[PDB]
DNA sequence: CGATCGTCC
DNA sequence: GACGATCGG
């Protein structure tokens, strides 16, 4: 019955209200001393100076590489969101094997723990709201208060990379679908916030 | 890395397949079969089962895509096109319907009878996407899109505000992929 | 009761 | 592969 829509026109005629490079409704910067963690709105501590993340830091800036366990204490989080954004596209690189289980040292279990440990929280499960499916992937509400929505591409992939129910042959085909939606979007993103 | 930040790289980017032509590796479910599991694999059909025809009916008289899905209800372009034009929908409350949708007994029924016919691999992570290989095999990139926003919505780690984010990020991205898409595919 | 997901085989 | 902790319908 819609046609409008099999058709393709309804999907030609989209738009938003949102405008690329404004910040998301109710997102924003993390208060001074704190970085972004869990859900919106909510932050945690820094952890500047500590071990754990002078530890990390240092492994970060030697490699050049996308960390394997992020914390904004390690850096900007769009330098590590272009990290992983670039790794999606690159030839050969097996990204969603790295998002679903990278190879982790024993310095980024401490920063993960040490990063729960300053939150305050109750309980750390597989049920607690962090904002990042991949501890990769730097926490959304950077890209919410950037309003970079080409940010978003590291988050669904990396929740279709976490998934236990695709296999990896699936898996590929949808991260080149999500090549195909975000490539544009993301050309015309970073051309326009630079 | 200016390319990249410049938008440069991401503007040539180019893959190798065509939309409407088979994934390699995957293809229709054998005659009499249908899609189940990972790629390749395929489970007895159930076309003439009392739970498939009490679903069949319901989801037919109802013009809206079904809550739990399965290849005996009907064509998979059917209900990949009424998700994918949900998640579109202002107010439809989506993410929320991919996560926890409302079922009847008779959903749970059909759910049941599908699994005595035949690993935590099912080739759709939530229950109204069709299987992804119906995809595969089509050459439907455009109907990622559903199995992609129904990860993001089964996920614990991310609140309604982060989702409904994602939810617009992933509308932006796929809206001219699913105009070229669909355009070429259905003439 | 189902799910995700940390954690092993 | 699995087992379990642990939340929402
Ligand atoms: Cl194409």
């Amino acid at each position: 019955l819609d046609a409008d829509a099999t058709s393709g026109a309804f999907y030609a005629r989209y738009r938003d209200g949102y405008v690329s490079g404004e910040p998301w409704p109710g997102a924003g910067p993390p208060p001074p001393g704190r970085v972004l963690y869990g859900g919106l709105g909510d932050s945690r501590p820094g952890l500047w100076g500590a071990p754990e993340a002078e530890e990390a830091r240092r492994r970060f800036e030697a490699s050049g590489a996308p960390a394997a366990v992020w914390a904004p204490e390690l850096g900007d989080a769009a330098q590590q969101y272009a990290l992983i954004t670039r790794l999606l596209y690159t030839p050969d690189a097996e990204a969603m094997g790295w998002l679903q289980n990278p190879r982790v040292v024993p310095g980024d279990v401490a920063l993960d723990q040490a990063c729960f440990r300053i939150s305050g929280a109750a309980r750390n499960s597989s049920s607690f709201i962090t904002g990042s499916v991949a501890r990769a992937v730097p926490h959304l509400g950077y890209a919410m208060a950037a309003g970079r929505f080409g940010w978003g591409l590291a988050h669904a992939a990396a929740a279709v990379a976490m998934s236990r129910r695709y296999d990896r042959a699936q898996k590929g085909f949808l991260l080149t679908s999500l090549r195909r939606a975000y490539a544009p979007l993301l050309a015309r993103e970073n051309a326009a916030l630079t």
